[PDB]
Formats: structure tokens, sequence, C-alpha cells
């Protein structure tokens, strides 16, 4: 029997399983989850309150990459086989070593690199008192790079280790995309199933 509390899944403020539902309006941009989402129909959305200009002006390029990736996080209903139980630190759900497929966090890496920022843990140390996060005193802007030195770095630890960037590539059926073409099917429904059977 399929472990159906893994799959079609999405983890709610008291941490229970509960099926997703239509894309609500603050995630119009995460277009791929519009009919099938667990941010569905008050919001603690990094579509707009985190502060991707921490050091100066983000790449558009590297924008979307954060675009993509908040909107897996907050809209996959194919994220079970690595939600955790304990959540606290984060705004929903808490995932751990989700397989990001190759090319997601290479692309993402490579499009990043004429960014800037000032810490490698993104996911704790910001100064919040202007209501966003903003560099703490002493975290010195730098070249994206010379944070994240390569791919894996960046996917691994920028969200302390919410993804661990796969050696799949897309199409295998074996690592999580973070963006698609929805009119062609959900690819990560059959990698979280391959997942939830094997795990
Ligand atoms: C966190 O940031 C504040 C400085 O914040 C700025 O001023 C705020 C009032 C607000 O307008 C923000 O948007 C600005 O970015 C630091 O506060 C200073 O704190 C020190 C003591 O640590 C004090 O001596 C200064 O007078 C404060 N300056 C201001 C302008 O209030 C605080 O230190 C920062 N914390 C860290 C760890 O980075
Ligand atoms: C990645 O490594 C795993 C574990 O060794 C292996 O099963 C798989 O064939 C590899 N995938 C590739 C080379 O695309
Ligand atoms: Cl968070
Ligand atoms: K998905």
């Amino acid at each position: 029997w399929a472990r159906t509390e893994l799959l079609n899944v999405c983890m709610n403020a008291k941490h229970h399983k509960e099926k997703p539902g239509p894309e609500d309006k603050l995630h119009e941009q995460c277009r791929p989850w519009r009919k099938n989402a667990c941010c569905s129909t008050k919001d603690v959305s990094y579509l707009y309150r985190f502060n991707w200009n921490h050091c100066g002006e983000m790449a558009p390029a590297c924008k979307r990459h954060f675009i993509q990736d908040t909107c897996l996080y907050e809209c996959s209903p194919n994220l079970g086989p690595w939600i955790q139980q304990v959540d606290q630190s984060w705004r929903k759900e808490r995932v751990l070593n989700v397989p990001l497929c190759k090319e997601d966090c290479e692309q993402w890496w490579e499009d990043c690199r004429t960014s800037y920022t000032c810490k490698s843990n993104w996911h704790k140390g910001w100064n919040w008192t202007s209501g966003f996060n903003k560099c703490a005193v002493g975290a010195a802007c730098q070249p994206f790079h010379f944070y994240f030195p390569t791919p894996t770095v960046l996917c691994n630890e920028i969200w302390t280790h919410s993804y661990k960037v796969s050696n799949y590539s897309r199409g295998s059926g074996r690592c999580i995309q973070m963006w698609f073409d929805p009119a062609q099917g959900n690819p990560n429904e059959e990698v979280a199933r391959f997942y939830a059977a094997a795990m």
C-alpha cells in the first residue's frame, strides 16, 4: 500500500497532513501549481517578505530561481517524503535533503554569479529590525560565489539542507524539479511516489 501520508500532502500549522487545493491569489505567479497547491485558498510568503536585494539589486536571472524556489517550498504537494516533524524555525514546513535536480542547481548557481550576498545560511542570522531582512553588522557583502563557491554549497547550504542536490537529472524520475510546464503534467509527482516507496 502506498504511503499516502507522504503523497499529495501539505503540512499545516497544526502539523497535520492536509490535501492541496486551488492555488491562492497571492501565489498567482507560481503558475505550475495553479491547479494543485499547498499554497491554496495572514500569509508568510517569501514572494515579498524576503529581501532578495540585501546586497544591492539582485540580477533578474538570479531572482527568477529564488521565485521558483519560493514557489516549490510554499506550493508543492510533492515534498512529503522529505517533510520533517519539527519546523518551528520555518514559516511553513521543514523539508530535509530534497533531491534537487542537477540542472536546477547548476543553472541556479550560474545565473546568480553576478549577484551579491553577505552570508551562506539564509535561514538564520538576519537583522529583521526594519520589518525585512538586512545583513547583520559584520556580514560583508561579496560576490555570490564567495559564499556559494560551488553549486553544491549553494543548493545544500543556502536554506540549511532543505535541498540535497542530486546526481540525477530532469527526466530521470528521481529528482525534484523547481519548475515545470504544467500542461505537460507535474513531473515531481512520480518522483515523490518513487521516494515514498523506497524510503
Ligand atoms: C540591526 O540593525 C540596526 C540598525 O537599523 C537601522 O535603523 C533602524 C532604526 C531601521 O531604520 C532599519 O531599517 C535600519 O537598517 C542596528 O541598530 C543599531 O544598534 C546599535 C546597538 O547595537 C545602536 O548603537 C545604534 O544606534 C543602532 N542604530 C540604529 C539606526 O538604530 C542593530 O545593531 C543591528 N543588529 C545587528 C546585529 O546587525
Ligand atoms: C548517481 O549515483 C547513484 C548511486 O551511486 C547511482 O545509482 C546512479 O546511477 C547515478 N546517477 C547517474 C550517474 O546519473
Ligand atoms: Cl522560513
Ligand atoms: K511539485
